[PDB]
């Protein structure tokens, strides 16, 4: 769809957060769309690049492919530019046959977005508790 | 944490749906854990594969895989083959000093744009941005 | 100009259609920008894919193609039985100017519903 | 159909314009029909050659061709210095329906008048 | 941002001109955005060709590119040949922690030298300094 | 012309900002002129160096070419010489044939000295978003 200000809301390990994605335009060399925060220092900003793909004579197969991104911040001792210390990735990737159905495609999506709320996955991805 | 039923609920593009995954076991070849559904035929079964991992490798990588197959039965005959397959894959990666809510903002972020309407118009429909 | 959702409004044999198309993403190894409609079965799909060219004579191409569905004598996955493709290359010179450019368009886009085409295009009868 | 007095009207980038184009007959040796604007120069007409064919694929073919004459610099004649083509190949399969060749050509005579058309081929802007 | 209608006002020697360049289209093989102007004879454009980039590179470059083809007639013709060719190019190249009001400051610079009686003097009658 | 204090006068993102230039000199191995600013400590000093050329026996074409250049200072965690942490850079090098008047010469020059303040090239550079 239309790339808007995407208003996250209700983020977060205790749940009141937000997150405004201000749009930052469709990269036309490989179709990769971006979202990023409206934080007014470029390096440090929070970064979501959907790009949703077609077949080509090589994949005979769609790829919605989701990324997420988030630099911290950290000044250091005596400077004024705070630089990029970690990195926080993440990568979504489907990919859906191409006789894929509307139910089929969003089931693995809102499946996705309930295990992320599982008490199964903020157990290994908050904690790094593996499964046990 | 322990594998347990995973009682997935309000799934769907309508949004009423269930989805029960019993846990299948830790591969210990790999650290891959498992879950399944309690559909009993087991090439025609919901999986959902999650496996933390550790610094051999200087990077965690939390790794989420789901795969859905679909059962369509042919032109005459009694076992349902798989036509479609259906994956996903979510591939975390947190540095080794990232804290808690560095982690647990990620993981909300990620489940915060799946329900957005800009992905749920790039998944169930195949429209880009 | 920037791909939006093309409502193509009055379309059909009797003259009352409808027919959106979502945008699909210019293609970056050939320019080939791509539209689609919003029935959710990605080969069931009405394609359209203009692209204009760039030199020594410039190629405004568009493409449609129209996959119709027929479910088979028993099944759960319509298959693409027949397919109604369509071509057109415009083909204009490096001094062309816009209103010999916006001729031929609005030309070809009067030829298609004169009864000379709306004859030899529904029905296949020849000139 | 039989060949006529296509009159075409409103086309043009302001739409105020017409466009009569007598039958010059069918040539023979390939089936392809003929049109041509009444303007009595015959190297500076607007010429529209349909041609329909026939069997394992249809393929209806338009093409249009639009000369434009400037006088040199003293002579009496015009030459023709550009040279505006199109050209439009539809395809239709042998079972394809009525309703299925006459949606390809009412969507390729409303995409030609979309505001995603009337900016590729006027002012050759890509997608 | 998005390309529009870009109407240039108050350019050339004197100071009365207008220049609107309508938008041509952002070019997907590298990622080149252009303008042109309304001059209804493809060679004879006004072209204009901003470009931002990313770092594949680790720094960026805003990339603005002009060019003004000159008309002339031959000794007896009909379409107008390209005689000469006046082009420029200006390339700013930003570190990946550049502020708002750094990059901004060297924009506006730029703008101001091309203004002053040193560049007004150095281009328009090609003295140097 | 003859090098003297360029006072650029309404700089910035806001709009009120000055920079004055002091000349100095003329590079005498290859004709580039330089400016610079007040600040008396030559590594933190915004340079600016004009310099037009002539055909050779290779270019056959003119080259005026301005050079423009903003070092920022960060000092670190406890030290008294403050470094040069980030580097601005820009560069215009115009290009006019052996036949160009006056008019086709500041054209380019006032074309440039326009799209710099349109709203077409105050959001690709102050912001880095690309033509969208």
């Amino acid at each position: 769809a239309k790339l808007e200000t995407v208003t996250l809301g209700n983020i977060g390990k205790d749940g009141k957060q937000t997150l405004v994605l201000n749009p930052r335009g469709v990269n036309p060399t490989n179709g990769v769309a971006s979202l990023s925060q409206a934080g007014a220092v470029p390096a440090l900003e929070k970064r979501v690049t959907v790009s949703v793909s077609q077949p080509s004579r090589n994949r005979k197969n769609y790829k919605v492919q989701v990324k997420i991104q988030n630099p911290t911040a950290c000044t250091a001792n005596g400077s004024c530019d705070p630089s990029v210390t970690r990195q926080a990735y993440a990568d979504v990737t489907f990919s859906f046959t191409q006789y894929s159905t509307d139910e089929e495609r969003a089931f693995v999506r809102t499946e996705l977005a309930a295990l992320l709320a599982s008490p199964l996955l903020i157990d290994a991805i908050d904690q790094l508790n593996p499964a046990y």
